[PDB]
Order: structure tokens, then C-alpha cells, then sequence
């Protein structure tokens, strides 16, 4: 009956050789997953019709499956292509044929099925010379079979294969084997079996885009149906078969017509056209008459199909599509003329009868419509009744009648009443005679000038109007003015003159109904982006499409803020977000496993246990890394808008040269960029005047620096971090890359410059000299800057070190193993280097140029037909270059601002110490690392944390004798026997006494003071 | 619409609030610790260099001071508009944005006419793409003209987002240094208050 | 080439080769080397003396020294590094220096020195 | 910006003047069309630029 087709009916599309490369072409593919129609050779094989394209495929063991008719009534009629293999010939013929009922051939042919006529054959070939069993089959034989414009192109593959099955599952692609230049009008055929198992299948194609993967040997090893479901569509946009997580924007949704509504008013006074193309005597050009015609319908079709008129030329309007427009007014001027004074007549032209008798303006949008009238203008001997005006003092503004006979001065002498010289009359006129040349018989000419629709209608063709229906996505048109919307009804109180609304921004909001005098409302039907939010193909092909602004009315199902979510499960429970959709809401894939929707958490809900009498206070504290990542540079580029343009070829330089600076302004552009990213470069490394390097000897105080200072053993003295860095982030047009000033090698010298003067000299080579100093010693300074006694690093020394070393452990793990930690500045080189793909795409665009390509054009045109090619090229690949170093400006001033940045934090994390909060990642700032990366820099940021708080009982101050004690530094606590005074970031209780706190005022102002005792030693 | 809803804003406004208010600075860092106000403006004060002691021996008064000044805030933008004339130039720019590229739409740019269905059905095909490739020619110019402003308009807004984050995290979060940075004066605690496209 | 292919493509569709029609061999088709010219010179206030670099080719179409930006032509290969003065790229850059000429060499990063670490001396 | 006012962008001259004083509208305007393009793409580089 029918079959799944398993991705089967791919071919190459072209001769062209791809490799290493997916590329997006539309043409004439059997579409996936469709359905074929299974046909068995045993128990008389009926006959399909063709329809655009025709997939076919068999299998064989023993070659039953023989031939193929090809055409439309198969009755020696018309030209049929006949394919019959016979095991000996393979045999092409279109020739006209008269087939039996069933035709067949016997097995050698033993009966007489082949055919009956030979008739009007227009083309024959024939290849060299060269069982009846059922079971499982032992070859595949694909084919596809198509018409294009006069090409039948046959494309088929053999593969061998040992089952029974219908169409396996798998990929093979189907090669080019025939091209038979023949136009058959083909809309029916049939197959040939050998009478004495063996099925075969039809499928159908439909014109659909796919994506074809080409491997490294040009072979097409995978495909996508670009529109087999919103997957296929997402990896057609990324052009891509792997999709990251997220949601992407894929494509429109749009609501389409239903039927289409014409409305016109309800008049049925016909136009009087054959009172003026049908008329006794036209006016002469000098008083050519005018007539108005309004308020009645106009059959255009009539006087454009009669065969009697020698020119219908229209400007303006087309002369077919005339029925479906309608006027204010249309005003017919007819006049008669000479047959060589038609060309004269027109806008935008010059001569006697243009400037003096009849001038048109040069916005005209109608029709100049002429017959010769040699059987009735012209009179035996010369017809002398038609007057024209060959002199005059001024020109005619368009559409003037000059009626007057003044006599023409041609000079200074008195006339008006002189006849002399330069006093003549300007009427002259013309004698028509039946035997005069064609260019001098009398021509009727009738000019019918429309104006547009910029206000109400009266005169519309002959075509009767439909109802009107409400509430519905319609293509309307009223009074000619057409659109497509959902007509409603509305309470706009239009005037009785007024016809049409608008909105603020001009656009039709409403119209009256021409017969029945209601307001309607036109709002353009529902329509919006369409995306689909996918985890990543890694994990599960299941997808949600979210349609954004619109109902779910018109298309489980959730109606969301952002639009009508579907395909996602609606959570109760809240998660941190994954894929964000908008308004609240995420999305991501969990638990079988399924794509749900939720309200994002905003973080897990915490109270603190605030009183005016308790403070908690850290006992403990874990010291951590983290890592900060900032871009610095970015691939700089340089770009010849000459050769981009017009390479090499002199004729397009030449003609760049009229656009004058375009080119230059654009090099000093990216050359500025190019600058700038050496500057950037140097303002964040280069921050130190000497190269320093660390002892030999490692006696750190127990801090391994060793993966993170260079290892003599590489070839590259890089860090193993910077190394792991290296090892995770990854030009013939004109477009070329100039190298770094500054090469990774010197980065990475600058870079152990900065951690040997950090670690053995702090900050101190920052502000002026290197100054040496322990290790242990500089951390206690550190300490000491935030608000921690030095003895707490002493004491607990080993701990400190033992922390550090585990937790730059993890930093390395991490970076060797969660590629996305880079992200920041993958995205970078990403961009730069879509930038320029999408910039060499734009030269194989046309821009409405015949060819994209521009020695084509040379080689084909000449000259002054050429240059009009190659102006649309030079202006699309102009505008192409703009657009890339306009984006280039702007993503450089993100790069410089994050270069500062970088180098800000270089100055105040890594040459110093920072008092700025999170500046320098979150908790209290210690010291940072630098290490170099590709494009930027990565900060390893050491930062203090408080950890295993308690709750102890505080007080702002103790009465001793009558006066107030408040402590120097800490707080003063009690563990509920005793008072104690201690540091704000660590617990460290001591003994309260007077070289700890000082008194101010006694014990009667400050609220919360409790009683105790001060010890005095 | 925005990824985060108002009511989301508000609600991280009024986290960020409740940790500086009950826990000072420990919550940035780290775990929110409880201490009391009082002497979480003790050491507002001792970081500006005034001894503790005149906090607590001025408390009423600077509590009084304080809640006036707060009074102040809410009559000025209870009654002065042009006090967030800052952000409301900003919607002011990306709606005149919007409304000049509809506009846009009106133009002929050469063309015997703006509608793009009066051409196509008033003109055969042989002519009507020439006037239709000029509409094309304006109507793309005019929406690069319009990204590109959005981006440098973008760039700008980023760099007032980056500003506006390290202050919450120097000045909400922690006890500003760098003078003018927070305010005239020196700096003792800032509150957030979320607002319209911004931050107050 | 499988038979029935013609013409190749890049992955920008540019012409990558073709088949010849009369032998049916495939030929690859890189266009000619190409590259900008740079002049590199000190003031004319000093010296009418300049370098030319040729960037990205080699030099073997056009004393002569090779680098990573390119072939440079008139500068004279210094083994000595200096501060840079006029950069030309990957690390390299040139001055005028000493009669007189255009140098080539590899950029000093700063002076080399190292700090007397120890864990007991400050 | 003033440097590309000498400029042609297609046209038979880049000065207007010597276009309106030699030529009738219904061929002038073209003329013209081909120099206000260039002169506002001009200006906006320079806009944008700023
Ligand atoms: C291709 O052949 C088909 C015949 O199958 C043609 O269809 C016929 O078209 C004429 C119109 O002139 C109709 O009167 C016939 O009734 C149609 N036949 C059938 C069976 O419906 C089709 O027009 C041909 N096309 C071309 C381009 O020649
Ligand atoms: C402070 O915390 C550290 C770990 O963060 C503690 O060190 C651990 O102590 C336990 C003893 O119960 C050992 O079993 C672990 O192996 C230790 N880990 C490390 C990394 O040293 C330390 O004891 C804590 N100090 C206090 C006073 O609580
Ligand atoms: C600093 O840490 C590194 C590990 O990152 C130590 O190197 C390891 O040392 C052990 C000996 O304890 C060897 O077995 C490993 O094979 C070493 N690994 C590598 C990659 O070298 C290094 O010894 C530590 N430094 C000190 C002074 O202990
Ligand atoms: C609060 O801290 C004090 C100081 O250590 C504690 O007093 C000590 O308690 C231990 C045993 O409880 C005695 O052996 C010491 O002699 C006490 N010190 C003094 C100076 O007398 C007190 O117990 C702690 N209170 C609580 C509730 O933990
Ligand atoms: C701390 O000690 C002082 C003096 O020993 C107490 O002050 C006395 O408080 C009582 C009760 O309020 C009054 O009747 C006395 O007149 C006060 N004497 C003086 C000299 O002020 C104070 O109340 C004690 N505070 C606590 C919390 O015990
Ligand atoms: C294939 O045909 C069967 C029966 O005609 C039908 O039920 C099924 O939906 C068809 N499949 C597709 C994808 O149209
Ligand atoms: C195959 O068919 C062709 C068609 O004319 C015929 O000439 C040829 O002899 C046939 N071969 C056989 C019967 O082996
Ligand atoms: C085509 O075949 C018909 C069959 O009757 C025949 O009459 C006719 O002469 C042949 N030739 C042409 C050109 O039609
Ligand atoms: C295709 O590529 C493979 C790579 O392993 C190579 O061995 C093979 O010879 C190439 N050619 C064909 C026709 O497979
Ligand atoms: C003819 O037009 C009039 C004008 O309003 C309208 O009232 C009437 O219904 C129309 N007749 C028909 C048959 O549509
Ligand atoms: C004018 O007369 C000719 C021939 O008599 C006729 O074919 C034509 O249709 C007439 N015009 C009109 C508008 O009927
Ligand atoms: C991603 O795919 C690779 C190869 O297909 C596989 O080895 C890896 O485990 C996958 N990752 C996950 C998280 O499934
Ligand atoms: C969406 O469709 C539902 C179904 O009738 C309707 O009740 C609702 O008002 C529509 N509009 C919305 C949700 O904005
Ligand atoms: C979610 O909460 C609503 C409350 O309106 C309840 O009706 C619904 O059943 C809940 N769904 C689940 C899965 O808990
Ligand atoms: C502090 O006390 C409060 C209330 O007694 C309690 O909820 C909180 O968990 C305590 N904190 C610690 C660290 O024990
Ligand atoms: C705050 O402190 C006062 C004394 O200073 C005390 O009476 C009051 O109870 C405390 N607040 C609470 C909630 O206990
Ligand atoms: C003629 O063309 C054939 C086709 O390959 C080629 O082999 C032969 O060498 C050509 N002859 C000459 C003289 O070039
Ligand atoms: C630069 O030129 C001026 C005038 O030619 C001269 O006075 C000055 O000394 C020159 N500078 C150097 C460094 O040679
Ligand atoms: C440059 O030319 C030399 C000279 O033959 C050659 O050895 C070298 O491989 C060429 N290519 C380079 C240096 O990239
Ligand atoms: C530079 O060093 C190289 C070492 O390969 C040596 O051969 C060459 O002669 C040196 N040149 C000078 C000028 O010292």
C-alpha cells in the first residue's frame, strides 16, 4: 500500500564539487518521511501520473523490473519517451507509440507487447550489448526522473543489499547518469515487468530547500528537510547539524487570506467611450477638445482588444491591468495630428506641437491612444480645416489651449495689423490627401490621462462586487484601494465627506463602505516570530515553539506573556533559569524527560535573623579563586575596497573613482582599528619597565605557584593554564589579517614579568622599584588591608596554603574540562569571523545585476550597456563594506572599553590590592594573577571569604565607672558569661581592657549600653 | 518583552535592601551576617574617619536627619517631573526611533508612489520592479540607518548598565572610597530603587 | 572529481578548481599572490632613506629580510634588540640607527633583571 | 565630506548647477537623483563617524 520514506531521494543538485562544507540549495527533492506507494510485480501494473518530478526506486535479484513509459495520452498523439533494459540493449526512444492494455515482454521477449507504431520519432539511442525466483533481494536501484525547461535529467544509484524489507534506512546520494535535451509535456507514465516478488516504489517530489553535507571527498553523507519540522528549520538557520541549547528565531508566522472581498460602489451608467473614439470630425491640435468622463463604469477591455488602433501606448499604468483601478476623474483629449507628429506626444518631449500646441506634464499617468484616418480626416486635393502653430513667443505650460491668432512677431518691427516682414500669423495648416506618404495622412489620436486613487473613486471597470464578510483575515479591496486585514465594526464617527481613517502613523485604520454606509475597522491579521527553544542535540530532539504576540486561537499548550508556548509542559515549581523565553519565564529539559516551562526562581528564599542585640561573626574562612575572563584585542583586518570591488579589472576602478574618498575613508578606518588593538594590547601588559623572573628556588611559604608561572620544559614558555587556555579557543577578495605587534611569546613574557614582581615584591615594583620581600610577609599585608590581624595568616598559615593550592587545582580542572568557561571571548572571534564570511557572501550577490560576477559582465556586454551592470555591483558592494566597518567601529569601542577595564584591574588587582567591591570577584580582595589568553587576558582572582559563622550576643559599648567604653577596633560580644572584644571579620576574642577601647561621655545617651567591668592590667 | 518582570526587579530591590540593611557589607562577600544597624553605621562612620562615639552620642539626630531627608526625596519626586528626565529621554529616543522608520514608510524615495500594492497592481512587471527596487533601495537604508543608531544607542546604555552595577556593587553592597562617586560628600550607604528601564 | 563534476567551490563558493575539458585532469586554482605595501621611514627631517614591506607574500616574485609580517626590503637584520620605534608586526620592528640606515629587529620587552628573593631579607 | 561634493557618483558633473542650467527636467532629475544619493550616504558616513 504505502511505505515510510527513509530519508531516501537525494541527488546531487548540480556538477559542482564541494567538500568539507554544508551548503542550502532549493530544487525539486522527494521530501522525508513521506509516503510511496508499494507495487508488486506479481498478480498487471497500472499506470501513475507524472507531477513535477517522479521518484522511483526497485529492488531486484533477478532483473524483472525492465522499462518505463513516459507522457501524457499514450495514443501516437503526442511524443513519448520509452526506457526499456532488456539485459542486452538499453533502449531510449521518443517515439510515438500506440501500447495494449497491459503491455509486457515474455522471457528474450517471447510475446509481441513491446509496442505497434514507429511513427514521428524525434530521437533514438541504444547503449552496447551486454529467473523468476521470490526471496530476499540482492540490489537497490534508485532513481529520479525530472523535466526542466527541455533537460530530462536522470540520476540514479545501484547498491547491493541482501533483504526483503521496503526502502532501507540509511543515506545514500543519487549521481547525474542521463540528460536528454528534449522538452516532453509529460503528465502520466507507466512501468514494464518481465511475465513469465520484485516490488518497486513511487514517491513524488515537492520543491523544498535542503541542507546537504559534503564530507572531505565530495560524497553527500547526511541531509536535512528544511521543512520536515521546526528542528530541520532551526538547523537550516544556524546551518548546522548540531544545535546548542537556547531558543533561537527561526522564521514568521503569518495568517493567510481566506478569500478575497471587491467592493465597488453601486453604479450602472456605462462610460460613453464611443461618443469619442467613434465620432464625425476630431479637433484640430491647435483646439483639441477635452472631454470629462465620470460617474459611470468603464470597459477597458473592449477598446484595448479591438484591432483597429495603430498605437496604445500607456505610461503610468499598465494597459492590462486597467479593470482593477478606478478614478476620481479620467479626461479624454482628442485631437488629430501627422503620422510623424505621434512621436512628439509624449512626456518629457520637445518639438513644434509639444511647446506650442499640446505639452504634457512630465508626471503623466495615462494612455495615448491613436488610428490613422486616412479614409476620413483627408479630403481629395487636401483637406485644409485642421490649423496648427508653428511660431510663438513663449512656451506652453502642459495642458493649454492656445486658441490665440495674434500675429507673430519674429522681431522688434510694429505688427498686429502688419503682415511684413517679421510680422506673420502662426496658424498654418495642414491639406490632407489620400495620396500623400504614411508619415502625412491624418492620424486620430485620443490621450485618456488618469489620475490616482489619492482620493474618492467614480469610475471602476466592469467587474461586479461580492459581500462583504467581517471578522476574518481578507484581501479587501475598496474602491480600488486594496490591502489585507480583518475587517470589524467599529464606533468611529466619521463625518458624511470623510471616506477613509488614519492612524498616528498614517496607515489605513478604517474605511466606509462604498453601498452600505457603515465604518469598518481594518486590523492587519494576527502575525509574529517564531521560535523554537531546543536543548541541545546532545541530548533529546525535542522541541517547543514559543509564537510570540499572538493567542493560541488561530495556530500541551501555554499562553504565556511572550506568546503561546507549545510542545512545553507547564511546571508549578520554580527552577533558575536555562533557556530564558521572556516575562518570567524559562524553559529547560528535565523529568520520562520533557520539555517544561516555568517561572524562574530569583534565588532561594533566606531570612536573617536580625536583632537589635545579636551579631554573627565568622570563626573560619576559605580562600578562593575564581576566574574573570575580558577580551582585549580582537583580529585586526585591512581590507583593498578595490579589489573587493572591482578586482582586477580597470573599467569598474575607473568607475569607483567617480565616488571619490569612499575607499580611503574606509582603510583609515580599519586601520585605525588595527591601531588601537596594538594599543589595547600594550596598555594592559606592558604596565611593568622591567622584565623580572622568579629565584630558581620555590620557597614560597608553602603556595605552589608552578601552574601558573612558565615551565622551562615547553617549547613556549606559556603556564600550564595559559596552555590549557590556548588549547580551547580556536582572504584572496581583497581581505587580508595583519599580524599582531606584539606576539604571544612577548604576552606571556610580560605576563611572568607580572606574577615574579607580584609574588616577590608585591606592589611595590607597581609604584616605583621591585622591593623583595617573603611571601608570607606580603600576605599579611594583604590581610591586613581587609580588616584581618597578620596573626591569623601566621597561625594558620599551612591551612591558607593548603586552600590556594586546592583551589587553583580546580580552576585547572575546570578549565580542562568545561570548554563553555571561554565563552566570553569565543563569542569575539565568532563575531569577527562571521563578519568577514557574511562579507564575502555579499559578492556573490547580484543586487539586480544580471550576474554577481563581475568579469562575466565584461566578457559579455559592452561597454555602454556594462557600466549600468557594474554600478548596481559597485553600489551593493560599497554599501556591503560600510555596513562591515561601521559594525567594526562598534565592536572596536566594546573592545577598547573592555581593554581599559582589563587594564584598570591590571593596575588596581594585580600591581595593588583593591578596596572596591566585587571589582575583583566576590569577597575580600587579596591579589590577582594574570595569564594571557587569545584576544585577552584571564584573572585569577584570590579573594578571602567568611565562613562557619556563629551567633554571639553584642553590645555598642560597656559602662565601666560612669563612662562610656567603645572599642578601638572589633565589636564587643558575650557568649553569655563573658564580654569580650573582637574583629569584625574573624573571630579572635580578647580580654576587654582600656588599650583595647576609649572612653567618651559616660553611660546615659548611647542606646543598648550594658553594664560590665574594663580590666586594667 | 524583558526577561525579568517588574515584580522581579522589585523583589531583588528589596533583597538588596534587607542585606544592607541587616547584614552591611557581609552579604556581598559572603553569608549575610546579622548586626545591628546602629553599629553597621558605626562603622559607616568609622570608614569615613569620625570616631564611632558620635554616632551613638548623636543617634536621634542623625535618625531624625536621615528620615527628613527621606521625606525631602519623596515630595521633590512626588512633584517634580523633570527629575527622571534622564530615563525619560531614553523612551523618548527609542519611540522617536520607531516613529521616523514608520515614517519612512510614507516616502516615495523616486518612486511614483509609497504603497508598495498600488504599484504592483497598477504596473506590469517589466516596469513596476524598477520602482519597486527604489522602495526596496529606501526602506533598507532606512532600517540600517535605524540599527545603527540602536547600536550605538546600545553601547551607550552599556556603559550607563556597567556604571550603574559597579555602584550598586561599591557603594549598596559596600562603603565607597573614591570621592563623588556616590554623591557629594562622604559616602556612608546607598539604596537601591528599581525604576522604569533603570535603576534609582 | 567524481566523473560527472565539473567545477569546484570553496567554502566562500569561490572557483577552487576545474577540470580540464580536453584532458580530464583537476587543476586547483589559487589566484596569484597579492598583498599591501607599506613604506616604512623615519622623518624626512632626518633621512630620505626608506624600507619597503611587502605584506604576506614571499620574497621570491618581487638587503632582504623574511619575517612573519612579510618580506622586508632595505632593512638590515640586527641580531641586537632595541625599544620599538616604527612597528611592523609579530614582534618585529625597525629604526634608524647606526654610516646610518634602516634596521630590522626583534623588540627589547624592557631591561632583564631579576629580584634577590629570599625568605628572610626585605 | 567637502571633497566628495566634487565628486560625480555617476553623473555628467558634480556641480548641480552646470546640470540644471544644461539640461530639461525630464532628464535632469536623474542626474540629480544619482548626486543627492551620494551626498546623503556621504553625510551619513560622516554622522555615524561622529
Ligand atoms: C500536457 O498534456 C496534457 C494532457 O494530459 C494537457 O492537458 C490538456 O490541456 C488541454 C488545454 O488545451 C485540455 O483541453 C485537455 O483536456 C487537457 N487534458 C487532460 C487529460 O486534462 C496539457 O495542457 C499539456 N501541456 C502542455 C504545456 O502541452
Ligand atoms: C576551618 O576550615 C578548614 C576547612 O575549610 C578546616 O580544615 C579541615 O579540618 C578537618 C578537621 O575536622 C579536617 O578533617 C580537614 O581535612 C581539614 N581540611 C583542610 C583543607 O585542611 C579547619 O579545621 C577549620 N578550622 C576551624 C577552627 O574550624
Ligand atoms: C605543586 O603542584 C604540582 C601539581 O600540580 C606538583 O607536581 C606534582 O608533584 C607530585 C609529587 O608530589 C608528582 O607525583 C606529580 O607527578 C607532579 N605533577 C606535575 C604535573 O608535575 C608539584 O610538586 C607541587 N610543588 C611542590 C613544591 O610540592
Ligand atoms: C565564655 O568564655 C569564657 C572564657 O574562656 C569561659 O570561661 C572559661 O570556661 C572554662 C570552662 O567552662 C573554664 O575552665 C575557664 O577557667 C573559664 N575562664 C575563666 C576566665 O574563668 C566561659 O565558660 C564561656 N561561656 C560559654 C557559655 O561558653
Ligand atoms: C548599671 O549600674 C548603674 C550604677 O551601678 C545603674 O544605675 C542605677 O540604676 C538604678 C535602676 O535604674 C537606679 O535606681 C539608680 O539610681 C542608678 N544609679 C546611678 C548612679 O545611675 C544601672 O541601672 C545599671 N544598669 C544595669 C543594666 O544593670
Ligand atoms: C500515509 O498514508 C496513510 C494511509 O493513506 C495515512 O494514514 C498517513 O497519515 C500517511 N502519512 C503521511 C505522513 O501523510
Ligand atoms: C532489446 O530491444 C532493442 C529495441 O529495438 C532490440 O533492438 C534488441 O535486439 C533487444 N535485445 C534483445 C531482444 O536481446
Ligand atoms: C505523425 O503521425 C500521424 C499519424 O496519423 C501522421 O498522420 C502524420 O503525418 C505524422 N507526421 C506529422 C508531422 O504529424
Ligand atoms: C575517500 O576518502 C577515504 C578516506 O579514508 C579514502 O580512503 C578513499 O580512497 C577516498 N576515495 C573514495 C572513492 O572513497
Ligand atoms: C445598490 O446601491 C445602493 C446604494 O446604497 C444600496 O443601498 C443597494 O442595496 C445596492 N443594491 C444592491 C443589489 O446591492
Ligand atoms: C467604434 O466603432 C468600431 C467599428 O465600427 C467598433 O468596433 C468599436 O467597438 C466602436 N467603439 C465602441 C466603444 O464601441
Ligand atoms: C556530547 O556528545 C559526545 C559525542 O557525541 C559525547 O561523547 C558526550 O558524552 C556528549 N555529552 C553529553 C553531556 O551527553
Ligand atoms: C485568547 O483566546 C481566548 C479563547 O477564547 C480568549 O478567551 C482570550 O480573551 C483571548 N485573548 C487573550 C488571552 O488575550
Ligand atoms: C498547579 O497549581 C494549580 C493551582 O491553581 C493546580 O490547580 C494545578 O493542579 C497544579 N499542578 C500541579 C502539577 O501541581
Ligand atoms: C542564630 O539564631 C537564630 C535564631 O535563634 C537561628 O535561626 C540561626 O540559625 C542562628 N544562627 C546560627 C549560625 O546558629
Ligand atoms: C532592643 O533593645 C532594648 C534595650 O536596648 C530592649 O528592651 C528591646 O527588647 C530590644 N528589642 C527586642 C526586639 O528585644
Ligand atoms: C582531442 O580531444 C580529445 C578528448 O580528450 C583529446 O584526447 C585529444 O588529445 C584532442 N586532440 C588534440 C590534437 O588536442
Ligand atoms: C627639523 O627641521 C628643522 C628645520 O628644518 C630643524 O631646525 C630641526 O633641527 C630639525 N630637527 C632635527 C631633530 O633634526
Ligand atoms: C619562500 O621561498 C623560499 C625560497 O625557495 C622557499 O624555500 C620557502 O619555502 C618559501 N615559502 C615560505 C618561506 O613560506
Ligand atoms: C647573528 O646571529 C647569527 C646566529 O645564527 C650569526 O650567524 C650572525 O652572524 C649574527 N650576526 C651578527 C651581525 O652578529
Amino acid at each position: 500500500a504505502y511505505t515510510n520514506s527513509f530519508t531516501r531521494g537525494v541527488y546531487y543538485p548540480d556538477k559542482v564539487f564541494r567538500s568539507s562544507v554544508l551548503h542550502s540549495t532549493q530544487d525539486l527533492f522527494l521530501p522525508f518521511f513521506s509516503n510511496v506507494t508499494w507495487f508488486h510485480a506479481i498478480h498487471d501494473n497500472p499506470v501513475l501520473p507524472f507531477n513535477d518530478g517522479v521518484y522511483f526506486a526497485s529492488t531486484e535479484k533477478s532483473n524483472i523490473i525492465r522499462g518505463w513509459i513516459f507522457g501524457t495520452t499514450l495514443d501516437s498523439k503526442t511524443q513519448s519517451l520509452l526506457i526499456v533494459n532488456n539485459a542486452t540493449n538499453v533502449v531510449i526512444k521518443v517515439c510515438e507509440f500506440q501500447f495494449c492494455n497491459d503491455p509486457f515482454l515474455g522471457v528474450m521477449e517471447s510475446e509481441f507487447r513491446v509496442y505497434s507504431s514507429a511513427n514521428n520519432c524525434t530521437f533514438e539511442y541504444v547503449s552496447q550489448p551486454f529467473e523468476g525466483k521470490q526471496g530476499n533481494f540482492k540490489n537497490l536501484r534508485e532513481f529520479v526522473f525530472k523535466n526542466i525547461d527541455g533537460y530530462f535529467k536522470i540520476y540514479s544509484k545501484h547498491t547491493p543489499i541482501n533483504l526483503v524489507r521496503d526502502l532501507p534506512q540509511g543515506f545514500s546520494a543519487l549521481e547525474p547518469l542521463v540528460d536528454l535535451p528534449i522538452g516532453i509535456n509529460i503528465t502520466r507514465f507507466q512501468t514494464l515487468l518481465a511475465l513469465h516478488a520484485a516490488a518497486y516504489y513511487v514517491g513524488y517530489l515537492q520543491p523544498r530547500t535542503f541542507l546537504l553535507k559534503y564530507n572531505e571527498n565530495g560524497t553527500i553523507t547526511d541531509a536535512v528537510d528544511c521543512a520536515l519540522d521546526p528542528l530541520s528549520e532551526t538547523k537550516c538557520t544556524l546551518k548546522s547539524f548540531t544545535v546548542e541549547k537556547g531558543i533561537y528565531q527561526t522564521s514568521n508566522f503569518r495568517v493567510q487570506p481566506t478569500e478575497s472581498i471587491v467592493r465597488f460602489p453601486n453604479i450602472t451608467n456605462l462610460c460613453p467611450f464611443g461618443e469619442v473614439f467613434n465620432a464625425t470630425r476630431f479637433a484640430s491640435v491647435y483646439a483639441w477638445n477635452r472631454k470629462r468622463i465620470s460617474n459611470c463604469v468603464a470597459d477597458y477591455s473592449v477598446l484595448y482588444n479591438s484591432a483597429s488602433f495603430s498605437t496604445f501606448k500607456c505610461y503610468g499604468v499598465s494597459p492590462t491591468k486597467l479593470n482593477d483601478l478606478c478614478f476620481t476623474n479620467v479626461y479624454a483629449d482628442s485631437f488629430v495630428i501627422r503620422g510623424d507628429e505621434v512621436r512628439q506626444i509624449a512626456p518629457g518631449q520637445t518639438g513644434k506641437i509639444a511647446d506650442y500646441n499640446y505639452k504634457l506634464p512630465d508626471d503623466f499617468t495615462g494612455c495615448v491612444i491613436a488610428w490613422n484616418s486616412n479614409n476620413l480626416d483627408s479630403k481629395v486635393g487636401g483637406n485644409y480645416n485642421y490649423l496648427y502653430r508653428l511660431f510663438r513667443k513663449s512656451n506652453l505650460k502642459p495642458f493649454e489651449r492656445d486658441i490665440s491668432t495674434e500675429i507673430y512677431q519674429a522681431g522688434s518691427t510694429p505688427c498686429n495689423g502688419v503682415e511684413g516682414f517679421n510680422c506673420y500669423f502662426p496658424l498654418q495648416s495642414y491639406g490632407f490627401q489620400p495620396t500623400n506618404g504614411v508619415g502625412y495622412q491624418p492620424y486620430r489620436v485620443v490621450v485618456l490621462s488618469f489620475e490616482l486613487l489619492h482620493a474618492p473613486a467614480t469610475v471602476c471597470g466592469p467587474k461586479k462586487s461580492t459581500n462583504l464578510v467581517k471578522n476574518k483575515c481578507v484581501n479587501f479591496n475598496f474602491n480600488g484601494l486594496t490591502g489585507t486585514g480583518v475587517l470589524t465594526e467599529s464606533n468611529k464617527k466619521f463625518l458624511p465627506f470623510q471616506q477613509f481613517g488614519r492612524d498616528i502613523a498614517d496607515t489605513t485604520d478604517a474605511v466606509r463602505d462604498p453601498q452600505t454606509l457603515e465604518i469598518l475597522d481594518i486590523t492587519p491579521c494576527s502575525f509574529g516570530g517564531v521560535s523554537v527553544i531546543t536543548p541541545g542535540t546532545n541530548t533529546s530532539n525535542q522541541v517547543a515553539v514559543l509564537y510570540q504576540d499572538v493567542n493560541c486561537t488561530e495556530v500541551n499548550v501555554f499562553q504565556t506573556r511572550a506568546g503561546c508556548l507549545i510542545g512545553a509542559e507547564h511546571v508549578n515549581n520554580s527552577y533558575e533559569c536555562d533557556i530564558p523565553i521572556g516575562a518570567g519565564i524559562c524553559a529547560s529539559y528535565q523529568t520520562s524527560q520533557s520539555i517544561i516551562a516555568y517561572t524562574m526562581s530569583l534565588g532561594a528564599e533566606n531570612s536573617v535573623a536580625y536583632s537589635n542585640n545579636s551579631i554573627a561573626i565568622p570563626t573560619n574562612f576559605t580562600i578562593s579563586v575564581t576566574t574573570e575572563i575580558l577580551p582585549v584585542s580582537m583580529t585586526k583586518t585591512s581590507v583593498d575596497c578595490t579589489m573587493y570591488i572591482c578586482g582586477d579589472s580597470t573599467e569598474c576602478s575607473n568607475l569607483l573613482l567617480q565616488y571619490g574618498s569612499f575607499c580611503t575613508q574606509l582603510n583609515r578606518a580599519l586601520t585605525g582599528i588595527a591601531v588601537e588593538q596594538d594599543k589595547n594590547t600594550q596598555e594592559v601588559f606592558a604596565q611593568v619597565k622591567q622584565i623580572y623572573k622568579t629565584p630558581p628556588i620555590k620557597d614560597f611559604g608553602g603556595f605552589n605557584f608552578s601552574q601558573i608561572l612558565p615551565d622551562p620544559s615547553k617549547p613556549s614558555k606559556r603556564s600550564f593554564i595559559e596552555d590549557l587556555l590556548f588549547n580551547k579557543v580556536t582572504k584572496f577578495n581583497g581581505l587580508t589579517v595583519l599580524p599582531p605587534l606584539l606576539t604571544d611569546e612577548m604576552i606571556a613574557q610580560y605576563t611572568s614579568a607580572l606574577l615574579a614582581g607580584t609574588i616577590t615584591s608585591g606592589w611595590t615594583f607597581g609604584a616605583g622599584a621591585a622591593l623583595q620581600i617573603p611571601f608570607a610577609m606580603q600576605m599579611a599585608y594583604r590581610f591586613n588591608g581587609i580588616g584581618v590581624t597578620q596573626n591569623v595568616l601566621y597561625e594558620n598559615q599551612k591551612l591558607i596554603a593548603n586552600q590556594f593550592n586546592s583551589a587553583i587545582g580546580k580552576i585547572q580542572d575546570s578549565l580542562s574540562s568545561t570548554a563553555s568557561a571561554l565563552g566570553k571571548l569565543q563569542d569575539v572571534v565568532n563575531q569577527n569571523a562571521q563578519a568577514l564570511n557574511t562579507l564575502v557572501k555579499q559578492l556573490s550577490s547580484n543586487f539586480g545585476a544580471i550576474s554577481s560576477v563581475l568579469n562575466d559582465i565584461l566578457s559579455r556586454l559592452d561597454p555602454p550597456e556594462a557600466e549600468v551592470q557594474i554600478d548596481r555591483l559597485i553600489t551593493g558592494r560599497l554599501q556591503s563594506l560600510q555596513t562591515y566597518v561601521t559594525q567594526q567601529l562598534i565592536r572596536a569601542a566594546e573592545i577598547r572599553a573592555s581593554a581599559n577595564l582589563a587594564a584598570t584591574k591590571m593596575s588596581e588587582c594585580v600591581l595593588g590590592q583593591s578596596k572596591r567591591v566585587d571589582f575583583c570577584g566576590k569577597g575580600y580582595h587579596l591579589m590577582s594573577f594574570p595569564q594571557s589568553a587569545p584576544h585577552g587576558v584571564v584573572f585569577l582572582h584570590v579573594t578571602y571569604v567568611p565562613a562557619q559563622e556563629k551567633n554571639f550576643t553584642t553590645a555598642p559599648a560597656i559602662c565601666h565607672d560612669g563612662k562610656a567604653h567603645f572599642p578601638r577596633e572589633g565589636v564587643f560580644v558575650s557568649n553569655g558569661t563573658h564580654w569580650f572584644v573582637t574583629q569584625r571579620n574573624f573571630y579572635e576574642p580578647q580580654i576587654i581592657t582600656t588599650d583595647n577601647t576609649f572612653v567618651s561621655g559616660n553611660c546615659d545617651v548611647v542606646i543598648g549600653i550594658v553594664n560590665n567591668t574594663v580590666y586594667d592590667p
